[PDB]
């Protein structure tokens, strides 16, 4: 018998068949599925995945995860059970999933990962998502919900999980810097770096960015525009409304319809014409209008104009 946290450094246990798994290494998972209450049998005698109980174990968790909360576990197997029994199909290349427990805004999210460039810190997540990029995105769906705090089933925001997901990856490097102009005060120069630095909520436009978006002053309104901009991406949300999307002007964008929360998700992204992946439906357009929520844009390195 074999007890992992990781499935990377495994630990060979003897077992018995008197006992219950429970009793003898904790809470014990095969699979998703609680093996804590059921007892040893013939064909188990595999991998198991147990609760970190001793400072090696604990250790190896944070090594592979990056978190301590002893509950990560529990909620990963959970959605694991869920998640497997998910179909991800290839959409115009790329890894969807079919409709199931409200999963629209996690397919929405994995398609837009698939397509922007970003590195994650956890290698539990990097190695997941190589393996979803190639199809098998089982594990890397169920560790998005760990780390979001989410269930299967409950009702995502597409902007909140990139922003979850962003503050575990690897974006340092990146940098922002804005000009606030306000005639009364003056000019205020502010400098933003990582998650800030890649995401901004107000207009969906990134041009609108450039040229200047109307924002309030402490005194009473002034004018933010972007000075430098140094990102492998750009994230531009604005709540729910109908958009003008352009083929070539974006990467790939999200689409809300419905009431607050209880709505339904479609993604957008611009190839040699638009597509519109919803879970395992693809549809094509040469241009498209509707309510767009969320637009991604590519970035390397900009640098304004304006004095
Ligand atoms: C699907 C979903 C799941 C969870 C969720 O959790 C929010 C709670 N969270 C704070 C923890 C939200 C959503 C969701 O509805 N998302 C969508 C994208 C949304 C729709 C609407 C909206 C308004 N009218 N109608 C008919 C729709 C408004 C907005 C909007 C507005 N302003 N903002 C910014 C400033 C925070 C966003 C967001
Ligand atoms: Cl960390
Ligand atoms: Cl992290
Ligand atoms: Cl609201
Ligand atoms: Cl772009
Ligand atoms: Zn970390
Ligand atoms: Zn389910
Ligand atoms: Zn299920
Ligand atoms: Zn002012
Ligand atoms: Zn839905």
């Amino acid at each position: 018998v074999f007890t992992t946290v990781d499935n990377i450094n495994l630990h060979t246990q003897v077992v018995d068949m008197s006992m219950t798994y429970g009793q003898q290494f904790g809470p014990t998972y095969l699979d998703g599925a609680d093996v804590t209450k059921i007892k040893p049998h013939n064909s188990h005698e595999k991998t198991f995945y147990v609760l970190p109980n001793d400072d090696t174990l604990r250790v190896e968790a944070f090594e592979y995860y990056h978190t301590t909360d002893p509950s990560f576990l529990g909620r990963y197997m959970s959605a694991l059970n869920h998640t497997k029994k998910w179909k991800y199909p290839q959409v115009n290349g790329l890894t969807s999933i079919k409709w199931a427990d409200n999963n629209c805004y996690l397919a929405t999210a994995l398609l837009t990962l698939q397509q922007i460039e970003l590195k994650f810190n956890p290698p539990a997540l990097q190695d997941a998502y190589y393996r979803a990029r190639a199809g098998e995105a089982a594990n890397f769906c169920a560790l998005i919900l760990a780390y979001c705090n989410k269930t299967v089933g409950e009702l995502g925001d597409v902007r909140e999980t990139m922003s979850y997901l962003f503050q575990h990856a690897n974006l340092d490097s990146c940098k922002r810097v804005l000009n606030v102009v306000c005639k009364t005060c003056g000019q205020q120069q502010t400098t933003l770096k990582g998650v800030e630095a890649v995401m901004y909520m107000g207009t969906l436009s990134y041009e609108q960015f450039k040229k200047g978006v109307q924002i309030p002053c402490t005194c009473g309104q002034a004018t933010k525009y972007l000075v430098q901009q140094e990102s492998p991406f750009v994230m531009m949300s604005a709540p729910p409304a109908q958009y003008e999307l352009k083929h070539g002007t974006f990467t790939c964008a999200s689409e809300y319809t419905g009431n607050y929360q209880c709505g339904h998700y479609k993604h957008i992204t611009s190839k040699e014409t638009l597509y519109c992946i919803d879970g395992a439906l693809l549809t094509k357009s040469s241009e498209y209008k509707g309510p767009i929520t969320d637009v991604f844009y590519k970035e390397n390195s900009y640098t304004t104009t304006i004095k």
